[PDB]
DNA sequence: CCAGGTCTCGTCCGCGCCACTCGTGTCCAGCG
DNA sequence: GACACGAGTGGCTT
DNA sequence: TGCGGACGAGACCTGGA
């Protein structure tokens, strides 16, 4: 079987094997799945290939895939009987015929009925024939279909079922069959989706969010704004619908996969575009409304407070609301790492600024958390490779451009037993899960608290050999197994990881792992990019490399201060 | 004492799967 | 009529 | 969300006065 068919079959079997997931699908949808199974291998390959393509008609001349078959003409018939593909006979909607027609063939069609400018843009000509059809339409359609040829569209019905299956799988695509996943007991005690309609709703919400992200990428913002507006209108409805209340009681990691969560991320994208369209007052209204709920996306409350403060300060030029927003944001426990530092820095800059005296300062009430200053080194001399070269010139001999993946890899290696341990409900729902589902959530440290603290303390008091024994044992058992935390390409060899942990030492590594385990989402970003060590000296310098243009991020400063606190010498290498 | 150039911090913005084949918009030199 | 560039979408991606 | 590029606004001095 080819790669795409293997991946699709893996997804299909994964969704089949979970009984709760198939509780969602109706009888005819399971019939469609079985119909897919009772097809030729060539037919399955063809349908997967068309599934990767967009839901538009494809000219039969363009469709040919030599590997699936020398000739696709029968396979098309086979899929046609089952209801998977609709051949030319169903092409009764004229707009898609025009889109199917090639532009030179558009010119030919305009010649056939030259009631309109012969030449021009494809969109313009298509609008022209569409107007012409409205004002003879049967003959126009007949000639259009005749000149187009034979085309096959992936039927909406079956494609919807396979799309929901893919959504369920990726919820928890080229190398899917080849990559093997780690060993862990599959245990789901709650249902991410309660009813089939709920998955339909989740599919609709994710489709809307994907449309808004496509508008993000294309740079089109007005359509993005109206899409976000209708999304907000939709989420204004269905709020009273009992489905949401059941979804609230869900754990945070499982609540991530809910209609409300996707609509809240859509609202966040609306905040981003509103700032992009410079409708800053509306962005402030949305951000204040976003923080009015504690239920959905508590993880992103930091960006909401930071953006609210920045909007009220430098883009609405109001100080009194800014003081309140900074104080409230620092008061919310959910803010971590960079955003807390950003709000603090805003508060301190306002404190030692003119025109802030007018009101009671309220920063006397505000806590004073100060990032420890880190040593800054500037070398003159691909900037990160240059920094590696400069440190190689120093006493240090080796180093790895971790970019935060090195600490994630070490943490995953040294805590793999706890990361994938059993006895935790719903944190592994499918046989295909690269990472435990409760990771990137505060529930990770709480649920695993005894063993997590035990292993973290052990690493804290671990001799270098014990860390090396643990890293060696875990790597041998799990090399290759998929894991979001562990990047196997990140370390050249297991000996490299052994040398790294031993050089880093048990305490500072234990602290880094503790921070990554308490809240991985906020602590993962901002780690120093470059870690350098000398094998003989066993001395390490963790270096965050920032070019002349870019300055230290708030997360980077927080992590550098924390790493210096743990006993690591950290400097920021500027290469000018 | 006043500058006008410079700095530096704060902020916005584009992308956030990649080169790759192929249908397209336009114009551009001739063409009548 | 060609047209020759770029751009863009779409497809494929072990 | 994390980058790496941009912009500009207030400081700010010092050359010149």
């Amino acid at each position: 079987h080819p790669y795409y068919l293997r991946s699709f079959l893996v997804v299909l079997k994964t969704v089949l094997e979970n009984e709760d997931d198939m509780l969602l699908f109706d009888e005819q949808e399971k019939g469609i799945v079985t119909k897919f199974y009772q097809l030729s291998a060539t037919g399955q390959k063809l349908y997967v290939r068309l599934f990767q393509r967009k839901l538009s008609w494809i000219k039969m001349t363009k469709l040919e895939y030599e590997e699936i078959a020398l000739d696709l003409t029968p396979v098309i018939e086979e899929l046609t009987n089952a209801g998977f593909l609709q051949t030319e006979s169903e092409l009764q909607e004229l707009s898609e015929v025009l889109e199917l027609l090639s532009a030179p063939e558009l010119k030919s069609l305009a010649k056939t009925f030259h009631l309109v400018n012969p030449n021009g843009q494809k969109q313009q000509l298509v609008d022209a024939f569409l107007k012409l059809a409205k004002q003879i339409g049967a003959v126009i359609l007949k000639r259009a279909k005749a000149l187009a040829g034979q085309s096959v569209r992936i039927c909406k019905g079956p494609r919807a079922v396979f799309s929901r299956i893919l959504l369920l799988f990726s919820l928890t695509l080229v190398n899917l069959g080849r990559m093997e996943f780690p060993s862990y007991t599959i245990n789901r005690k709650t249902h991410i989706f309660q009813d089939r309609d709920d998955l339909i709703r989740y599919a609709a919400a994710t489709h809307m969010l994907s449309d808004i992200s496509s508008a993000m990428a294309n740079g089109n913002w007005e359509e993005a704004k109206e899409l976000a507006q209708c999304a907000k209108r939709d989420w204004n409805r269905l709020k009273n619908h009992p489905s949401l209340r059941c979804h609230e009681d869900l754990p945070l990691f499982l609540r991530c996969f809910t209609v409300g969560w996707i609509y809240t991320r859509i609202l966040s994208r609306f905040v981003e575009i509103l700032q992009r369209l410079h409708m800053y007052e509306e962005a402030v209204r949305e951000l204040e409304s976003l923080l009015s709920q504690r239920i959905y996306c508590p993880d992103s409350r930091g960006r909401w407070w930071d953006r609210l403060a920045l909007n009220l300060h430098q883009h609405l030029k109001r100080l009194e609301p800014t003081i309140k927003c900074i104080t409230e944001g620092l008061a919310d426990p959910e803010v971590r790492t960079g955003h807390r530092l950003s709000l603090y820095q805003r508060a301190v800059r306002l404190r030692e600024s003119p025109s802030c005296k007018k009101f009671k300062h309220l920063f006397q009430q505000l806590p004073e958390m100060a990032v420890q200053d880190v040593k800054h080194v500037t070398i003159t001399g691909s900037v990160e490779e240059l920094a590696l070269a400069h440190y190689r010139r120093s006493g240090f001999d080796q180093g790895i451009h971790g970019e935060g993946s090195t600490f994630s890899t070490l943490y995953g290696l040294l805590l793999w037993d706890i990361i994938f341990m059993d006895g935790i409900p719903d944190v592994f729902r499918n046989a295909c899960q690269a990472f435990p589902l409760d990771l990137c959530t505060d529930s990770f440290f709480t649920s695993r608290r005894p063993a997590l603290e035990a292993r973290l303390q052990l690493i804290h008091d671990a001799p270098e050999e014990s860390l090396r024994a643990w890293v060696a044992a875990t790597w041998h058992e799990q090399e290759g197994r998929v894991a979001s935390l562990v990047s196997w390409d990140r370390f050249t060899s297991l000996q490299q990881a052994q040398d790294l942990v031993s050089c880093l030492g048990g305490p500072v590594l234990s602290g880094v792992c503790r921070h990554l385990a308490a809240d991985f989402r906020h602590c993962r970003g901002g780690l120093p990019d470059l870690v350098v060590w000398n094998s003989q000296s066993r001395h390490f310098k963790l270096v965050e490399v920032k070019g002349p243009n870019d300055r230290l991020s708030h997360k980077q400063m927080i992590w550098l201060a924390e790493l210096q606190k743990l006993g690591a010498e950290v400097e920021v290498c500027h290469v000018v």
